[PDB]
């Protein structure tokens, strides 16, 4: 199946954000990331995605396709505005392995602070 996402200038969690930011997926889904604003773009974080999993960046602007395969969590962000906390955070299956290490893993208080709001208020 498909899940689609918007990348906002603004939204219910302020600026800069993805809506949904938790995605739940299996392999073989794919998630459509649209930029209903413009100047947003969607990139994997480095180790912050399965091992075995490629990895990928957007052009800015463009609805992306990705497509999912290999199970666990992957956290990625608008490289253009990552410092100002626009993440997203997509579950691969369940129990993802490499959860509690992204969770753990060095990144900017503002993204710390949405990642944990995703996984109480969202999961
Ligand atoms: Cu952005």
């Amino acid at each position: 199946e498909n899940i689609e996402v918007h990348m906002l200038n603004k939204g219910a969690e302020g600026a800069m954000v993805f809506e949904p930011a938790y995605i739940k997926a299996n392999p073989g889904d794919t998630v459509t990331f649209i930029p209903v604003d413009k100047g947003h773009n969607v990139e994997s974080i480095k180790d912050m995605i399965p091992e075995g999993a490629e990895k990928f960046k957007s052009k800015i602007n463009e609805n992306y396709v990705l497509t999912v395969t290999q199970p666990g969590a992957y956290l990625v962000k608008c490289t253009i505005h990552y410092a100002m906390g626009m993440i997203a955070l997509i579950a691969v299956g369940d129990s993802p392995a490499n959860l509690d290490q992204i969770v753990s893993a060095k990144k900017p208080k503002i993204v710390q602070e949405r990642l944990e709001k995703v996984i109480a208020s969202a999961k």
